[PDB]
């Protein structure tokens, strides 16, 4: 997918540093104390609706078939810049199960952005 | 996730069948003749783990996320076995990724 830069106005990936102290989750999250989460932001015009950067999935090709023809609700449905690929991260935290847990938590880091 | 019915207003999975004959893709797609692609529709008010950290930041007055709207989008997609004609009229059997919307959620 696309990374944000000077003059990029459409859906792209940019930095987002999560500090667990800032949101008060450091009371039960031991490690890491903060990490590079990234986020998606930017315009999703019709010529890029449903894309994942330079790729268009089969599903998105069927939606665009209906969207292009003006079929409802697809025609009126707004396209949003959202993560399309996420990565896990090893975390050390206190669970409710009465212990300190080391676990790879899914969907922690944004790897790629795309339009819905 | 949540499935749509004419009752629930929030972000849900709307059932949607697509016939390849109806859209004229049957000249290259042999099988299946049709499938439930589905889609995501519905409101995403204040009430994945990445989305949760964004909302826990959006809740407080934090500049980028405070003006960043939550959208109803697929959270899980499933592949599907397809039989189709390729570039040189060869018949290919392949599991095509991201064919079916299985679950919807807010961004
Ligand atoms: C980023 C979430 C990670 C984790 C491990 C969780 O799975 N459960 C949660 C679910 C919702 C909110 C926080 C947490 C949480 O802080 N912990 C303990």
């Amino acid at each position: 997918g696309l990374e944000c830069d000077g003059k990029v106005n459409i859906c792209c990936k940019k930095q987002f540093f999560v500090s667990f102290k800032d949101i008060g989750w450091n009371d039960w999250i031991i490690a890491p104390s903060g990490y590079h989460a990234n986020y998606c932001e930017g315009e999703c015009p019709s010529h890029i609706a449903g894309t994942s950067g330079s790729s268009l999935s089969f599903h998105s090709t069927v939606i665009n078939h209906y969207r292009m023809r003006g079929h409802s609700p697809f025609a009126n449905l707004k396209s949003c810049c959202v993560p399309t690929k996420l990565r896990p991260m090893s975390m050390l935290y206190y669970d409710d199960g009465q212990n300190i847990i080391k676990k790879d938590i899914q969907n922690m880091i944004v790897e790629e952005c795309g339009c819905s």
